[PDB]
């Protein structure tokens, strides 16, 4: 098994993406941090190791775990039904749903999607996110402004060249540090797991079994509190 290896190897090999705030990404000078990187680090202490990020893209971070790069993928990854079919998930440690954030100013006169569903309402979304993907099904006569990264959506926002923007929960509780405000729509959400090969039920049930802990002792509350207020 490769809990064994990971024992005798005496490291924690963590795969992940170094740049999807704020599970995981770079600090003031190169050390990582992160809702995962901590988690990370709990589970290496569950493990008694140290640690070893694995830095890798995001397009190749399941074939990288499936040819044993690293043991673990922990990069706030949404368990469906297409990944399931390569590797395996674990309990979901965290629930991604979609969220508005908007202005203070316009905490009132604001609903729901339909609030802004107007043509003149003008709204920013991350390219190739599950956020566009929502702005668009949900929000299809407002303007669309489409951005590198959310950190520019959230300039645009800020500065007023856009009435809302559409992110992930977990991203826009952490945006929030506070001046603007979050609106949650009520459809479904999605889950978030930690990925591992195939045909390995000890690494599986023992991350399982460290989850549960962590969420029965509280400090996976605290961990949660401490990134997404």
């Amino acid at each position: 098994s490769t809990l064994d290896e990971i024992m005798k190897r005496g490291t924690l090999r963590v795969g992940t993406d170094a740049d999807y705030k704020p599970f995981s990404f770079k600090d003031k000078n190169g050390q990582y941090t992160g809702f995962d990187i901590d988690l990370a680090k709990a589970l290496a202490k569950e493990l008694g190791v140290k640690v070893e990020f694995v830095p890798t893209t995001w397009d190749g971070i399941i074939p990288a775990l499936q040819t044993g790069k690293f043991d673990i993928v922990m990069s706030g990854m949404t368990i469906t039904p297409e990944r399931k079919k390569k590797v395996d998930f674990s309990d979901p440690y965290m629930t991604a749903g979609q969220t508005i954030l908007v202005k203070k100013d316009n905490a009132d006169k604001i609903k729901s999607f339909e609030d802004l569903n107007k043509p003149d309402v003008k709204v920013a979304v991350q390219l190739g996110t599950t956020s566009e993907q929502a702005a668009k099904e949900f929000l299809p006569k407002a303007k669309i402004r489409t951005f590198e990264n959310n950190a520019e959506a959230f300039q645009e926002v800020v500065s007023g060249r856009a009435d809302a923007m559409v992110t992930d929960s977990p991203v826009a509780a952490y945006y929030a540090k506070l001046a603007v405000v979050v609106v949650d729509e009520p459809f479904t959400h999605e889950p978030l797991g930690f990925a591992i090969r195939k045909g390995d039920p000890e690494l599986l049930n023992w991350v399982n079994n460290w989850l549960k802990q962590m969420k029965k002792d509280g400090t996976y509350d605290k961990l949660y509190e401490k990134w997404f207020k």
